[PDB]
């Protein structure tokens, strides 16, 4: 027997890379796709691997969802917050697989990461748990590079401090970065083409286009190109932005910690197109020698990868540019720091779309088709 | 009475920039300037200020070099490294003003930021130190901001993620930042300007244009526009960069510390024009309360600011875009972290051209002058 599995949300950014991903890893062979939308119900679904559909049906009608067996969403939050209660209350005993933060810390929900906790994943398919949600994306990221140090016990405390693309934002913000760039360029080119233009006008002439009322700035607020923004998602009493937050909450629960382990740290948008990268501070329990944390590395999973702490290394390697577009989860800069043994600073570079969105959750509904066979 | 004042490098990007600090704080009245030059010797001097100078004179040459009272140099460490010795050497008992790196830990030198080692430069200046050099724009623009709680010995360590301009790599590299940023998206604009256009098919294209022969890498070596690079100057036998190595030494010789503060973390180069950021895990000898931390920092200095830690203010004046081309250093996010009450995290952002070089040398020549007035 196939499962009924509804896809909700698959033609947004998160969804397109979900449905790429599919289809790349031959995931429809086995299941029979049911697709769903929020504007175009009873438009003709796509045949991704293959595998024919009916029309299209809408992802706000439970009646609909409630046929399926699976139901996995990249839609959001908002569709989340009105659909799943709902569904859940007919006694609909169905999965529902989701990119969205809603569900992550409640008592039902399994945040998945499973070349980090699979285990935890297999256990709660057994245990009848129904619910399973991505994690978000700095911590999967994270957890994907240095992940092993957390599963030996081996970290006291971490701090984070992030450098996160606008593919987090959305696809508009990531389209508002590019026109900005350009809007920098252009409005300045006429100085740049002369190889003797004074580099104060240049700069002078950037930062009024920045400050001016010409700048696209409708998604972010504020200028990203050639700046950066030192907030993400909601403001929290604390002074921690929600962004924050999540690390510490959701690195423990993927984690299966009972006993927190602290993570804190500031998030900041930079300028890339869909790559995270981030600065760790890690305290250690104890003098773990370099080498052999380099090898719990390496031996993680296949897709972390030690990058030597060399320059060369380092430039070509450890960026967004190596990594965009790419499952590979470069760590770098790996090396004890001046304060002591115990403190390790790493650099780790992911794309925000693969390991921190829809790669977590091909993953799952493959685990769940295999232990429902 | 004027000292007579050599500029040195003066046309260059920082000396540009104190150039013009110096016309407007009116620094020249109190000195007689003279400009020096290493591809226009003879050439016809600046009148900056007002003041009238006789022909450009040889930079390297000693002769002239040792006829001033002060020296003043943007120049670089290639220039400093050939010209100091030799004009040591003779005997010269001048004062050296230096932007470069290359004197800064010699015995003999003092780093300057005034701001915050007034008396450190004081005292060095009645003991007879000579040679006086800015420090590191990171240490810098890091102690304007949060100097204070190194001042009252509160901090046990501190890690810095630092998100450098191109500025500090100097004035083609911030055209290189923006002749990228130009290359990107007008290769990508036949896209853009469908607003139903696939972000994926934008997204790859701006990947292969990064990955590209086509992109101009040539004066980072690697891409920079919609990127970041994790490494900044030299690789030391230790694995830090020199840039990371910069941040202990310099700090606690600023400061004159005789127990050394540890300080370490990573120096990464991000696309911005010329303010660099620093997000820093502060660890404090003793659970000092938020308030005190805040009002420790804006009483400082007349620059430093406490920006509060809401989403609307960090937006807004805790960016590049709000400190570039002032003197203003914001410090935001203070905030204390999971793991301790005696752990602090704090943002901060400084324009590098200023604060991060130009500005601490020439209020060290109107220290100079005042001082050599009595």
């Amino acid at each position: 027997h196939h499962m009924k599995v509804g896809l909700v949300g698959w033609r947004g950014m998160v969804g397109s890379v979900l449905m790429q991903r599919m289809v790349e890893e031959n995931d429809f062979a086995h299941i029979e796709p049911f697709y769903f939308s929020t504007s175009n119900a009873g438009g003709e679904a796509p045949s991704f691997g293959g595998k024919t559909a009916p029309a299209l049906m809408e992802a706000t009608d439970i009646t609909s969802l409630k046929q399926m067996d699976v139901i996995i969403t990249c839609q959001g939050g908002d569709y989340t917050s009105e659909v799943f209660p709902k569904l859940k209350a007919t006694g609909w005993d169905g999965y529902w697989i989701d990119a969205a933060s809603t569900l992550r810390m409640t008592d039902d929900a399994i945040i998945v990461l499973d070349p980090v906790n699979l285990n935890v994943i297999k256990d709660g398919l057994a245990k009848g748990t129904k619910t399973f949600v991505g994690g978000n994306c700095t911590v999967s990221l994270m957890l994907m590079g240095v992940g092993a140090l957390f599963q030996n016990n081996l970290v006291e405390w971490m701090t984070a401090m992030t450098y996160q693309a606008a593919s987090g934002a959305g696809a508009q913000n990531m389209r508002e970065l590019l026109t900005g760039m350009g809007y920098l360029y252009n409005n300045t080119k006429t100085l740049l083409d002369d190889p003797k233009s004074a580099i104060l006008d240049i700069d002078r002439q950037v930062a009024e286009l920045q400050r001016g009322e010409g700048f696209p700035s409708a998604n972010f607020g504020v200028p990203l190109a050639g700046s950066l923004i030192p907030y993400i998602d909601k403001q929290l009493e604390s002074g921690q932005s929600k962004e924050e937050w999540k690390g510490q909450v959701e690195t423990n629960k993927i984690l299966g910690n009972s006993q927190i382990v602290p993570i804190d740290g500031h998030c900041v948008r930079i300028g890339a197109m869909r790559c995270h990268s981030q600065a760790l501070t890690i305290k250690l329990k104890k003098d773990v020698p370099l080498d052999e944390i380099e090898d719990m590395i390496r031996n993680s999973n296949q897709w972390a990868k030690v990058v030597p702490n060399t320059r060369e290394a380092s430039m070509t390697d450890l960026t967004p540019v190596a990594v965009t577009g790419t499952l590979t989860v470069p760590v770098g800069r790996l090396r004890k720091l001046n304060m002591g043994k115990e403190y390790l600073g790493a650099f780790t570079v992911g794309d925000q779309l693969l390991w921190g969105a829809a790669e977590p959750l091909r993953r799952m509904l493959r685990i769940l088709v295999e232990y429902k066979s």
